[PDB]
RNA sequence: AAAAUUU
RNA sequence: AAUUU
């Protein structure tokens, strides 16, 4: 019945023009050679994304959906949730949040400038008084960097972002923020994935696996999830929110937001033209993450029940999930997963790639990552989290006038410190760069290069400095990703590391600690690395 | 654009 | 600031 979008035919315009790489990338031209493969999704491509996400939905539910939905409300009603003062909501606005059409921005909101505060009052008033007038939204293309993949057609089209004015964003927070803090955890218990560290994800997955007599695992992701969310789904989202204890004022605000913003509305391009109208999720509203996660969880747990998945243990994160079950034999497991997929398709959550049962934990990817294993210092197995390095390395080579990638290097160094690709490739390059700039002291994104050993120890354990015998998959994928981006192969990084190491060590102080801990993989006669006072 | 995690 | 959805 319902179309996800309709389109005036107006363009989707740039929200301030999007930069190009330059003829020389001085920071990353020793990391990799193939800069032609590293691109940023543009608003030109937004047209192409639109064609792909505009489609007719035909939700069809059943006793399994209905039953799960029920149970989910009996959970919701254990939650009491309060309004947020206009001022508290203002304060949660991010520092660079896109300015309001009504002549103020985030500095003002966050500083409680009085003009902003009045306007926000008036907006919230209008929410309370008017429960139907569609609220206008701006549509825009997201800019993100990837490596071209000629297998999957060259360049991905830009994702679509659709969001209301800043005044409305604050009001959303007033009504719903507290819910976002309580509801998901309440409804989903241990399945609520955003509650966990990568280390907890990893132990959760291993505990789930260990608990089964004979475990089977799989993952699912919905294609264009936001466009698959139905008017009805959203209303059902509302109905889940209202199940909690609420100020009568929240309810009205919520109901109003739901009907005027969340189920749909007109879309305007950055130049003010009418662009289209929308009858699905606007990714950009405060409820995007909580909505996606909850809704995905309803459908999935219904679909498990439809398909006979035995003793399922879920982990949900937006439209991304993993179920670890008791295998019923491969012949049946295959059948049930076809069933799972049919059910999810009937609920309007169709998959990108149809899923497949797996019986080895390394072969399950979700949220662009997976668990792997290597051997630690004493020879014991150590499971950790990793991913294809393609995108991180691509992003590591995104240098423009407005943007430096050094922060990305650090970000990935920390989050993925135990990975063979961070330790051999990013660390080496990162350190090599700063030593030469002579800016080890320098703080980046408020972190200090010379703290890393500590920071890494606090986060991944001391084993992250002694891991070896990485898996075939992991070696294969890293080798292959470096080849793809024209980077030196690992043998070369072994050399560069050893140089960086000696150079770091000669400098003494915290530098030599970094040299000694971070790069012990590089040397033939290892060292006796001991815990670090700080972590 | 929003949230979560990391810091 | 980083990453993810
Ligand atoms: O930068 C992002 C990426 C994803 N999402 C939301 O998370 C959903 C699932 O993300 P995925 O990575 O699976 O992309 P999609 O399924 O939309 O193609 C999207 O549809 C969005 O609604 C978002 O709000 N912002
Ligand atoms: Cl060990
Ligand atoms: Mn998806
Ligand atoms: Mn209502
Ligand atoms: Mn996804």
């Amino acid at each position: 019945s319902s179309m996800s979008y309709s389109w005036t035919g107006a363009l989707i315009t740039p929200c301030g023009p999007e930069e190009e790489k330059l003829p020389i990338n001085p920071l990353s031209n020793s990391l990799l050679r193939y800069h032609n493969k590293v691109y940023c999704t543009t608003s030109k491509s937004a047209s192409q994304r639109a064609k792909k996400v505009t489609f007719d939905r035909t939700q069809v539910l059943d006793a399994h959906y209905d039953s799960v939905l029920k149970d989910i409300k009996l959970a919701a009603s254990k939650v009491s949730a309060r309004l947020l003062t206009l001022q508290q909501a203002c304060q949660l606005t991010p520092p660079h949040s896109a300015r309001s059409k009504y002549g103020f921005g985030a500095k003002e909101v966050r500083s409680l400038s009085g003009r902003a505060v009045n306007h926000i009052k008036s907006v919230w008033k209008d929410l309370l008084e008017d429960p139907q007038t569609p609220i206008p939204t701006t549509i825009m293309a997201k800019n993100e960097v990837f490596c071209v993949d000629p297998a999957k057609g060259g360049k991905k089209p830009a994702r679509l972002i659709v969001y209301p004015d800043l005044g409305v964003r604050v009001c959303e927070k007033m009504a719903l923020y507290d819910i976002t803090q309580k509801l998901p955890q309440a409804v989903m218990g241990a399945s609520y994935g955003f509650q966990y560290s990568p280390a907890q994800r990893v132990e959760y997955l291993l505990k789930a696996w260990a608990e089964k007599k004979d475990p089977m695992g799989f993952s699912y992701d919905t294609r264009h999830f936001d466009s698959t969310v139905t008017e009805r789904d959203i209303r059902t989202e509302e109905s889940i929110y209202q199940a909690c204890s609420l100020p009568e004022e929240a309810r009205t605000a919520i109901h109003s937001l739901t009907e005027r913003l969340y189920v749909g509305g007109p879309m305007f391009n950055s130049k003010g033209q009418t662009c289209g109208y929308r009858r699905c999720r606007a990714s950009g509203v405060l409820t995007t993450s909580m909505g996606n996660t909850i809704t995905c969880y309803v459908k999935a747990l219904a679909a498990c029940k439809a398909a006979g998945i035995v003793a399922p243990t879920m982990l949900v994160c937006g439209d991304d999930l993993i179920v670890i079950s008791e295998s019923q034999g491969t012949e049946e497991d295959e059948r049930n997963l076809r069933a799972f997929t049919e059910a999810m398709t009937r609920y309007s959550a169709p998959p990108g790639d149809p899923p497949r049962p797996e019986y080895d934990l390394e072969l399950i990817t979700s949220c662009s990552s997976n668990v792997s294993v290597a051997l630690g210092p004493r020879g014991r197995r150590r499971y950790y989290l990793t991913r294809d390095p393609t995108t991180p390395l691509a992003r590591a080579a995104w240098e423009t006038v407005r943007h430096s990638p050094i922060n990305s290097w650090l970000g990935n160094i920390i989050q993925y410190a135990p990975t063979i690709w961070v330790r051999m490739v990013l660390m080496t390059h990162f350190f090599s760069i700063l030593m030469v700039q002579d800016t080890l002291d320098q703080n980046l994104g408020g972190v200090n290069p010379l703290d890393l050993p500590a920071i890494i120890e606090r986060l991944h354990g001391l084993d992250a400095f002694s891991m070896h015998t990485y898996s075939h998959h992991e070696l294969t994928r890293v080798a292959s990703a470096l080849r793809k981006l024209g980077a030196p192969p690992l043998r070369v990084w072994k050399s560069r590391a050893r140089a960086v190491r000696a150079s770091l060590i000669s400098r003494g102080g915290k530098a030599a600690v970094c040299g000694r801990y971070l790069f012990n993989w590089a040397v033939k006669t290892k060292l006796k690395l001991t815990p670090l006072p700080e972590a």
